[PDB]
């Protein structure tokens, strides 16, 4: 059918139901805004699958997600929801842009999860927010607010501990939101090794800083979290 | 064993008394922008900030707003309460500028309905980011009533400022604040208020303020001593 929307990493489609999107993830990569844009193949089943298996266990846990099902290699069947333009992005550890605001090394825990919000408008490089930033964009008031931080909480507990259990360690990750058709806030985009940072217990990235570093080839490290992932239940 | 230099700043030296709590502050005649890079002396800057400061803070007390302020001592210096600095620039916007509209690419001089606070952590190594309530926690700086003191004050602050500075024709389009627990441990406003650390534009658009410094628009001290020769007419 048509395309609604072509990302960096996914095309978005509409199905014959108004409120349901087929989301098709590419085999492209990219850092830093630009450059740094590469295809890489199989990358795109790599994300699928394992954003089709965190959300599928997302909703078993009673998580409002975008995710109905996964529907080939490359597509998923999902939710149509009205984006919030945050990225909504929770630290568990000190990493990447958190150690460069702070002259602090990679990988200190931090005692309490920090969440930041990021504009979600490319133009302006996504910049870093704060609430009453929000409030200014008109994009969500004090409760929703309020809201996305205590889910993405509530989202992190979850997911800690379940790639804990696989031994990874979950560093920080980023989320968006948006609006269902009834007005709910439920989840939605992804939950790829693209957009959380990942460590094995010895500091191996496991995650998309293998591209943005050139540590080494990214579906390698992709394929392993999905191997692990599989052994989860 | 009265005066001995306790710290050197940018744009004030800081001294001890021979009172434990209290401190004379020295205004120099020394810009900068961009964190060091464009650094210059400018005769006759250090106490017209000296004299802004002195002016702004004696109207801050007398409308109730508890602060450092003691007295104007020379052209230079002045008797402030010794603080211990809360380590943020807490920033108030009533208009859009600078880097606010860097962040959003979006222009200068836009109204903004309700005024906007942000904190930037005070650390030059750092070059001052600017972080959320939550990094003020991870910082150690201030737990979540103090972080909605300082708020509440700097608004109350901007309250009367944007009123004064009206009455003399300048519109208050944003400024930078500093805090310090006293002696008791009460929060209270302190280190300077001057063009160095506002905005100031005329009905013109033109810039009242350290920005004829950082954009290159005019001389310095032409322009501050505008605002000083405007702020005694509220006298
Ligand atoms: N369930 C959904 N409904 C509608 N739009 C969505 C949904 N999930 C994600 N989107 C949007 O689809 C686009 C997906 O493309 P992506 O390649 O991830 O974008 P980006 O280049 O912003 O990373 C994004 O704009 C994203 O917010
Ligand atoms: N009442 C006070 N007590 C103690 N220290 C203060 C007080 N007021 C200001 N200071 C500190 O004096 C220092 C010197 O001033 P300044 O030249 O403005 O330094 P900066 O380069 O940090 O702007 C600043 O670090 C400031 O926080
Ligand atoms: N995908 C994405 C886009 N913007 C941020 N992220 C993710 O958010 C976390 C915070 O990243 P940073 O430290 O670079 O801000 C990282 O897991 C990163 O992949
Ligand atoms: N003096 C200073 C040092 N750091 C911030 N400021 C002040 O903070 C306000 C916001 O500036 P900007 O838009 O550049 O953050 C301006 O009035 C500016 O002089
Ligand atoms: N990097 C984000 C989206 C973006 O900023 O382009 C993601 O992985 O979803
Ligand atoms: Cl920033
Ligand atoms: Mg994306
Ligand atoms: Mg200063």
């Amino acid at each position: 059918k048509q395309l609604i929307y072509s990302g960096k990493a996914k095309d978005i489609y509409t199905t014959e139901d108004e409120n349901l999107i087929i989301s098709t993830y590419k085999d492209q990569a990219t850092a830093f805004n630009g450059v740094k844009k590469e295809q890489i193949a199989g990358k795109g089943v790599l994300n699928n699958q394992i954003s089709s298996f965190i959300f599928e266990k997302l909703n078993v846990a009673g998580v409002a997600t975008h995710f109905v099902e996964k529907l080939s290699d490359t597509e998923q069947l999902n939710k149509k929801v009205k984006i919030i333009p945050l990225e909504v992005v929770l630290r568990n550890y000190t990493a990447g842009s958190f150690s460069k605001r702070f002259g602090v090394d990679e990988g200190i825990a931090l005692e309490t999860p920090i969440v930041e919000f990021y504009y979600k408008n490319d133009d302006l490089d996504d910049p870093f927010i704060n609430d009453e930033h929000v409030k200014f964009l008109q994009i969500a008031g004090d409760q929703q607010i309020a809201y996305l931080k205590e889910e993405t909480r509530r989202i992190n507990e979850l997911l800690k501990v379940w790639f804990a259990e696989i031994g990874l360690k979950l560093i920080d990750f980023k989320l968006e939101f948006g609006f269902d058709k009834d007005g709910k806030i439920i989840l939605a985009d992804e939950f790829s090794p693209d957009n959380c940072r990942l460590w094995d217990a010895d500091g191996n990235h496991m995650d998309k800083d293998v591209f943005r570093r050139g540590l080494g080839e990214l579906t390698d490290v992709y394929e392993i979290v999905w191997e692990k992932l599989q052994e989860l239940k």
